DNA sequence: TTGACTCTCTTAAGAGAGTCA
DNA sequence: TTGACTCTCTTAAGAGAGTCA
């Protein structure tokens, strides 16, 4: 529908509005015991959120723009990638939040990849702890670590061998 | 079912039956460019699956036992952990399959942990690649890798900073 | 053309429970 | 009692679309 020039305008207006969001400084683990800093542009907790934004879920938002009387809407974190392929290896591309802070809409904190790749970053050791992602992580995953396993592999008899 | 003796009975009969499932060898990446061998006891693809087992989904099964005329039924992979706490830090404990082979029911390939710890193993580098899970992984997660990102963080203008 | 809500869907790791014979 | 199916739910990363003034 929209021309590439029109999509650019949509991206530009998106950046301009998100850019005025409260910018919050966050200190985060980078892995290897190092500490870093991230600056998230956070969408408000309740309405109003900003021109073109509306909440469709607890931590889900959409961006709306009307062009030539026809309404267009996109996931709030997807706008930055409107000109990129929308799938790879037969998998749908998703906005992968590098800062692991949902309300953040800083485009420098997002990448475009499959859901499996997206999820995996929750456990990455970080850019300074051994991250191997081609598009490097910005910080260590919130869920990385020893874990909290209640019980490990076990058997009562001798019917099994590893 | 309810008493200690009864639960141990459920576990013992479960191991007995599963102990007769065909044993299939699988060679897997351990990380660090090394490779290992696992022995999975795989439940059949079609009925009959074995005494007490029934398929409730493509890759989901349930174990069923009648104790004192009352029918009890659990998730096929949960039986080994019947005596363990069913939650940790307020999170439901789940049968975490270390061998990443759903049909396998070898208790030596299972642990009891949060769904989050469970999922995270898909991206673990492995026992020889830097795994830090308290209850060590048996192999490198199938999803570990550089990923396939279509587009990284980017901005059109100059309103943002990392 | 817009803002503020509403509701249901996707994935892939995991589950509970009913209908028949 | 035991076997073989059927249908829906949970979680936490992510989505599309309708109503109304
Ligand atoms: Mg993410
Ligand atoms: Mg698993
Ligand atoms: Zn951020
Ligand atoms: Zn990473
Ligand atoms: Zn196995
Ligand atoms: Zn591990």
């Amino acid at each position: 529908a929209l021309t590439n020039a029109q999509i650019l305008a949509v991206i530009d207006s998106w950046e301009e509005t998100v850019g005025q969001f409260p910018v919050i400084t966050h200190h985060v683990p980078l892995g290897g015991g190092l500490q870093g800093t991230l600056h998230c542009y956070e969408i408000p907790l309740a309405a109003p959120y900003g021109v073109g934004f509306a909440k469709n879920g607890p931590t889900r938002w959409q961006y709306k723009r009307t062009i030539n009387q026809v309404v267009h809407r996109w996931g709030s974190h997807t706008v930055p990638f409107l000109l990129e392929p929308d799938n790879i290896n037969g998998k749908t591309c998703t906005a992968s939040q590098l800062c692991h802070n949902t309300r953040c809409h800083n485009p420098l904190h997002l990448c475009w990849e499959s859901l499996d790749d997206n999820k995996g970053r929750n456990w990455c050791p970080g850019p300074n702890g051994g991250c191997v992602h081609a598009v490097v992580c910005l910080r260590q995953g919130p869920l990385y670590g020893p874990g909290a396993t209640v019980a490990g592999p076990q058997q009562r008899g001798s019917h099994f061998v590893v």
